[PDB]
């Protein structure tokens, strides 16, 4: 028992951690087979930063102005190539660590694990989601750009995120794998609204069912309640509307529960609306929503 | 910007699971140069744990009753002893991934980082602290025994922990890596007290100061205490006394912020007085004390 904001183990990320100088700039690279994946603001200058015409300074760059190092080898460049807003350098060497891996756009209110980064090596992991807004709210500081977000299922890494910048917000925005953007933000030091963001109901409902299998049940109450009335009260508390699919998705924690998904609607209508009363659940006093039911389920089950 | 709850990345760690099987259980082992460390119930049944005579049931036990898997290969046991809580195999090889380590014992307060395995198999990694009372508050399932704790300074891990058991309040409780129990646990099924706890007041005073450093400065005042009037406060809120130890500690992030210690005291006692009004600091609701002066350092500097 016992209820944690878990992470995965980081061992299969770290093998792929490399670090990329392109002229004054030091930001993370992930090697994955012979290419090497990472921001392509590693080739503006501060001044760059404010409009940068990528396609213009990728072009004064040539495969040796990319200095890239694995550890303490430096690592030969025979080729590069900007993907929207990632740079792929071709190196001769084909990572010997590289893992079964697969890239994958996540879902808002999905969560993933970031190995945060500086100098290619390694500094520390932790566990998040993305908002529905498209951000995310990590710890990342001047020279995490290039850390990268994953999952793993089995021996399979499946890299969804990698760090692209901090707004003036202290939110964080970055893209797939492939280069896109999650959310409205582009690669330019210019000023960018991220969305009206909303907590993800669908997590809160998963949580309250790992608080009931850890044995916190005072907020169970007498009560049930419809999807219409609950959606009612999501909407004044700013929650995202509950779908009969978020209903089928916490079918296992209610199987396992006895604890019809409406049932757990009404005791977090209850929460909403009279607050936790100075009260506690899972170590903590506010509603937790970075959990998704596949990590409840997971965490509660043991998967390795 | 942004503040985690950040654990040190795994994949030194992950290199030294094992699974260990002694008859019908099977747990996990730390398998360091060619010695695999493990909780010494691994040599019981079910019947054994109500009052065990672990060196009668280690007697009937033969080096090849241990049957050490890493990954897919099985390990050679050459020799067996017992230590205190924990029973050392020597096995035939040396683990070609045992990174540089020592094995230290922490003191309650402090933070570190657990690898949750199931079967010599790591499913994740999360932080936590030693609780004042010896105990700690992870996520473990039955399966998890063996899995560690551990601290990684450069490219040394420190061991800490070794997981051994969960108490009926759904604690957690285990030994150093010599086999010694945090607290006055025994590794039996019997009934145990934890002592009363406390909350760990220069964390809690460390993580005012990480809010600070990220923005969240609401809670700031225009008061001052001395350490005599707040620790009347620390005790009637269950607070640990402050020293002036704590104080010293507490100096890098005081010099950083320009908050004397003292000051943040004043803050943090009429957090403890008035509560937080609904308010939030680091996205939190209430006062967090699994924040070391030097994790809060660390994490807003970026050490790898
Ligand atoms: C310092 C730091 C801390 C944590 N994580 C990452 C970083 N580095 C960056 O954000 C670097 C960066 C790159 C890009 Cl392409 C755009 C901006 C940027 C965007 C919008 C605004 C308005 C603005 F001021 C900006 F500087 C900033
Ligand atoms: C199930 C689980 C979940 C999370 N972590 C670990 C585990 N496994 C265990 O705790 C196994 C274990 C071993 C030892 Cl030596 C003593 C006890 C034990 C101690 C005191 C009491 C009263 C009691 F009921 C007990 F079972 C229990």
């Amino acid at each position: 028992s016992g209820f944690r904001k878990m992470a995965f183990p980081s061992g299969k990320v770290e093998g792929c951690m490399v670090q990329v100088t392109c002229g004054t700039t030091t930001l993370n690279g992930l090697w994955l087979d012979d290419v090497v994946y990472c921001p392509r603001h590693v080739i503006c200058t501060s001044e760059d930063m404010l409009n940068p015409n990528y396609e213009d300074l990728l072009i004064r760059k040539s495969n040796h102005n990319f200095l890239v190092q694995a550890g303490n080898v430096q690592l030969r460049v025979i080729g590069h190539s900007m993907q929207n807003c990632v740079l792929k350098l071709k190196v001769d060497t084909a990572n010997p660590k590289t893992p079964k891996y697969k890239f994958v756009r996540i879902q808002p209110g999905q969560t993933f694990s970031v190995l945060a980064c500086y100098n290619g090596s390694p500094s520390g992991v932790y566990q998040c989601a993305m908002r529905p807004n498209f951000t995310i709210k990590g710890s990342f500081l001047n020279g995490s750009c290039g850390s990268v977000g994953f999952n793993i299922d089995y021996d399979c890494v499946s890299f969804c995120y990698m760090h692209h910048m901090e707004l003036p917000t202290g939110v964080h925005a970055g893209t797939d794998l492939e280069g896109n953007f999650y959310g409205p933000f582009v690669d330019r030091q210019t000023a960018q609204a991220a969305g009206t963001d909303t907590t993800i109901t669908v997590n809160v409902l998963a949580w309250l069912y790992a608080a009931v299998i850890n044995g916190d049940r005072w907020f169970l109450n007498r009560f049930t309640t419809t999807l219409n009335d609950f959606n009612l009260v999501a909407m004044k508390y700013n929650y995202e509307p509950l779908t009969q699919d978020h209903v089928d998705i916490l079918g296992p924690l209610s199987a396992q529960t006895g604890i019809a998904v409406l049932d757990m609607c009404a005791s977090l209508k209850e929460l909403l609306q009279n607050g936790m009363n100075g009260r506690t659940i899972l170590g903590s006093a506010l509603l937790e929503d970075e959990f998704t039911p596949f990590d409840v389920v997971r965490q509660c089950s043991g998967v390795t």
